[PDB]
């Protein structure tokens, strides 16, 4: 999976890319000088919790292509935004670590945040590293990081393991937090990255951020770690947090600045709790979305007010049966058939507990498309679609096209034990099918 | 519905059928000088035995082409044998009536019997109706029918009440056995037919059938009122008896020449007696057939013995309930999950008493085909091919071009209430689904 | 090169795969947790014996896609297929390792063997691993291979270098049968494995296969170590020559898991041994063939009987002067110039004793074509055609679209090494040749 | 980036290739059995110089394609020359290591020079390492590389460890001239190549490049270290300087095999000093006679003089300013405005010194002449030519057929915005156009 961004010479700057999991897309942003790979422990945490992954390679760094031009924060920056229209993310989380806190701070500032809803700095570089006679609060003169540009032109793969060392704390981390087969997988990773780029890329270390940090509108997460060599914590974020008081400020007691493998179950924990309650605002805003265009068929009534009460406790998580529901759905006077099929579909899209046994006959003929060949042999086209499809907001649009009768047909599909969607999609099918009938 | 048997200058003689039903064909040829509606009363008990009822109409009559040629015998077969090849009938059953039955023993002289089954005589013109120095048992000589072709020349229109009053014996009948309404609609059947035809169809009543009787090889059945005006009993079916001694011989007591309609609880209650008599033979030969594709997937052992027996009892009509069954199918050891599917799908065609509620998700699964839109978009290309397919033998031969893949598929559209085609080619797909496993 | 055998979300589920040799496709399908380039001491010699290798790396494993869906054994078995169909590929023969032998069970159990001639299972996972009150013969409970999965998770990377010390057994082969060098490639190759690919792989090695066992109706080779440690032999192997007892069963002695490189002389034998013994039955009955079409071109006679020994004592495996039939089949009476060329050729791919000299003059001028540039421009759309073609069918299904004498200077480039084909593709143009003549 | 440079079987054979930095393009060519990244320090300074550095991988290392056919330097060429074709270089610079300067002789030899200025052969092969009867000046017999292709088929990647040990002599250059993290990335370069390459490769060492060696008719560089264990100094570089004494000899002093890494501060002064001179010859050479087609345009006097000297010292980068030029040849009494043009078409090529400033509008003004419809579009017609034609001589020989009314009106398209083409091709129109004005 390659994303292009770029052109250089003869040939495309490309950037490989993975894009795992179903629902809110959490874009992640690796530091100097790894590969998407490490943040294996974070995208297991974040799949299970339900969210969407995507963490793509920096250009000259992982399996990306490795050009030898383009790196200041304005290009991978650039890079960030080709990347997110290209994926069409909505109301995404930008997650950065290292470098990739610049990329989260610079493409606020100057992209806006359209598609995004919060961001995280993990082990940040802002506002500033550099120490000038404007900024006390630097790390580190320039003849300091000149000193580093060099040392890995003289022999990169050399200079790998001094820094993976000052990167983990190794004379206190291994053998006990980080074993030395991870990180010999850390040095490969490095050492299969681009020469140019592993000599260039220190050059944007020492980046002005404190432009970019007040066009930061979204909530924000602050993490580092009390231990931290490459960044140190009274020159960044301790500094940071004055900066943007916003921002919840999480310290790490004793973690080195890889942080992400050393304490993984420090950083998924605060990762986790600060994504739940800046995402659950809008997370249960399709639920009462969905619950509308469902809401729209049934008739005016009794009946309406009892059925939206049947999705206030199923959305939520409330424990319902579905055969005193199931029977009880179909033994209706004024519900047309139609209607008692995608309830009976959404009903089983929101729970897992159905005690996966039996299936019902009278949303199995509602969702049946009369059984012509023709209304059939466009429902899997629709199906075809949204098998590639991802979003809500994408999958609603498409199926709003396909008249109403193909749209019964592809919902049966789906119920069918035939076809498989994500439940993100699957509403999107059934919120398009019920402005149909509007 | 027209089928092509002709060509009159710059016209095509064509003629009106109708193919109802599924099941085994049989065809009805009507008389003069009706339509292939006249069987309203036979083909209304043939459906809801089960049978397949095509009816066509005779050249000049009816809603076919009135043509001024080809009005003797060995025109009116050369019609009926276009009309099963077009249809591709195989082991059906022609039954006659008046002139219908100068067809059934000139096609199967003249052509033979691989498509036929089994025919019947109602009302027979066999073996002569025209009484020379050769044969005495003649009704009338040529002076008596070239009165009737002269009749009819003269006012046709006015010479059908006439023949309509010998035809039913509407001094005996009328009021009683049929309404004055019946017989209207028999006139307007009769005056809407060609008026050259009405005129030429009585020149081929005194057909010499002699030849064409000891050419019947196949089960027969012979049938004739002792009322019979335009048909005398002596002179016909009592001379037919002697001719053909294999065939079973019925005299309905009392009855007109148009028994079809005044005796219709008699006719129908012997011509049902004959095919289930006559057609028990094949009829469950296919069931025999059925079961050795379905066989043929499951692994020798004790397993099979008894799921064959699963198979005779349910075939045969013996009282299985599905849950002990379907929870049992589920639970095997040895039997892969698409052995399961196809078990739990012949099992739910051959039974109407599934008690119409549940659905299982063994099979359900397992007639899937993996949830491909590939294989999904040609499994409904198939069920296409198969919703305008009638035969076992078709469909067979149809869904085994397709991959095992779309054949799984297409097996769960017709399983999981979406598609809906006859039983008989059900097998079909499921005898060609096992073949591929072989 | 790729192969798509899936769609995650926007990203394509591609597999990596090597195609390279002539003849006999045999497919290596590798196991946990290496990849496609662990065959390699087994892919030289099976290209050395004269057939055709084809690795493939598993769904996240290797240097194919890593996604985080379809982790199953219809999941991989749908993968085998797709790639077994865009190969098209024909009378090829299935070996499998370890994680790798469930999938040939699986596709050879749900797809067909319509492309497969023989199954080969080394280091097998059937019938069942899993250890539960249905089966003692199950290796351990699932609380073990939980065990596994955490131990995964924890450290990834740490988790090899003790699944690795049992998979060669390096307390018995490390500086012996296996080097340290060799050690650490395998490392290499886990390492850029997947991370959820890592721990959703060995939830599928407790799979069952007792209901695909009896699908095999190909000839099968059963292969195991008498040192497993992995793969219990006891749990495996051992009963699964119970079930699968037509199929050679070989047990390496000593041998640890590993034993594609360890045992690989013992492997690579036996292998061979398996590919000869399978495969002897196809190739007679087609070099009889073969003869068939040529002895038909030869006049019924004294000579027709001596030929026919000249061609079964090569047939076999038997050595022979190339100047001995190169002058006797030169100076004959009865034969005709073009049947001089045609059996010169035959013997010239026939025959091994090269004798290192210089090519016959006589097959050039009855190969020849009369110097015609019309027909040796249709010569050379043959051999594109025949370049491209693979079965002993295929070439004579296209070589026999051709005129007779374009076929002559057609099989002249192949003769005067200005074209170069394989065996079954060389003799499927002169087995057409003979066809003409007839 | 890949270029595809063959096909193999159902997989193409596709070649790593890179493309960096901006002017005279130089081609890295890598050895056994490293990558192209193994020129990270000459592709360094390279860089810094001001060169356009390409490297690729050949076919079965580093991360091109791994077939198992075409390891012989008759193909290893043919992949150089559809790599140049398609990059379309002109001018360029082929410099080779190992094997590569094998691949640097043989193209030469089979394709020509029409796309080189100037050939490098680093520690090469040439001429001939078989020791023969005929070529007393080998290094080992032909059972000695057959001892290596045996050695590596054992064990192919404890092999590496052994050659390694040699190729950089680390009993002498470890942790001092190369790191051991230096030597840990090459092993991993080695053992992610073919595994059939690394056993094929070796076999092509001792082939005879005596049969390539006149064919250079380009200024070259013969450099080798003094202690190169794997490739003997005495063996080839010595009786390589014999047969192309017109080359620039260098010999590196305590510099073993893998002398890119341990000497890379003397290889980059030699191959920048080489380069730096020899092209700076071609850009002087094929200067001077641009003068003298200029100067030919020119009439005899003060200012054929005077020109003549501000060329001179133009050409000779003379520190001056296009404004006292550009001015300085407006305001001149003889010269008519298109010879007013020509001039100034030169010294915008001639002086890259153009104080980053705009382009001039006399030049603008006389250049296109007249635009007539045919003759200007007969100048797109030549522009179409100009930018596939690749040498100066090609450039002459076709502008040659035009008119000097075309020729100045396509002069005006390159001069409004180049190029596309190149100066030696540009020049090829002015010269061409003075040579028609004459």
């Amino acid at each position: 999976p390659f994303i292009t961004v770029g052109q250089e010479n003869s040939t495309s700057i490309d950037l490989y890319y993975e894009d795992h999991g179903t629902g809110v897309p959490v874009v992640l942003i690796h530091g100097f000088p790894l590969s998407g790979h490490s943040w294996e422990r974070q995208s297991a945490a974040l799949l299970d919790a339900g969210y969407r992954v995507i963490t793509y390679d920096r250009r000259g760094f992982g399996q990306s292509s490795q050009p030898t031009t383009g790196y200041d924060y304005d290009t991978f920056a650039a890079d960030l935004n080709t990347v997110l229209e290209t994926l069409d993310l909505q109301d995404a989380v930008l997650v950065g670590f290292s470098m990739g806190t610049g990329e989260v701070a610079r493409y606020v500032s100057s992209y806006g945040t359209a598609r995004i809803a919060a961001v995280a700095f993990l082990a940040s570089l802002e506002p500033f590293l550099l120490k000038t006679d404007d900024n006390p609060d630097g790390a580190a003169p320039q003849e300091f990081f000149d000193g580093i540009v060099a040392a890995v032109k003289a022999d990169r793969y050399a200079f790998y393991t001094g820094f993976f060392n000052d990167f983990y704390n190794l004379d206190e981390n291994l053998g006990t937090r980080i074993s030395e087969e991870a990180v010999r997988n850390s040095w490969n990773t490095a050492a299969s990255g681009g020469f140019f780029a592993a000599a260039a890329a220190p050059t944007t270390w020492y980046t002005d951020f404190r432009a970019d940090i007040p066009r930061i509108d979204v909530p924000a997460l602050i993490l580092h770690g009390t231990g931290d060599r490459t960044l140190p914590i009274e020159n960044t974020a301790r500094v940071f947090h004055k900066a943007l008081p916003s921002a919840e400020y999480v310290e790490v007691e004793g973690a080195p600045h890889g942080l992400l493998w050393t304490h993984a179950e420090e950083v998924n924990t605060a990762l986790l709790a600060f994504l739940a309650k800046a995402l659950e605002a809008q997370k249960q805003k399709l639920l009462t979305e969905v619950e509308t265009y469902v809401l729209s068929i049934i008739p005016s009534g009794p009946l309406k007010a009892e059925i939206a009460q049947r999705l206030e406790d199923v959305f939520a998580g409330k424990n319902t049966d579905l055969e005193v529901l199931m029977e009880w759905l179909k033994t209706r006077p004024i519900l047309s058939p139609l209607t008692k099929g995608i309830l009976g579909f959404v009903f089983t899209l929101t729970v897992p507990s159905e005690r996966g046994l039996q299936r019902r006959r009278f949303v199995q003929n509602a969702l049946n498309g009369n059984g012509d060949p023709n209304n059939m042999d466009k429902a899997v086209k629709l199906y075809r679609k949204l098998k590639r499809e991802i979003t809500f907001h994408g999958a609603k649009e498409i199926s709003l096209s396909y008249s109403a009768g193909a749209l019964a047909s592809c919902m049966g599909l789906i119920y069918n034990r035939m076809g498989a969607v994500t439940t993100e999609v699957a509403f999107g099918l059934v919120c398009a099918t019920c402005e149909q009938i509007a």
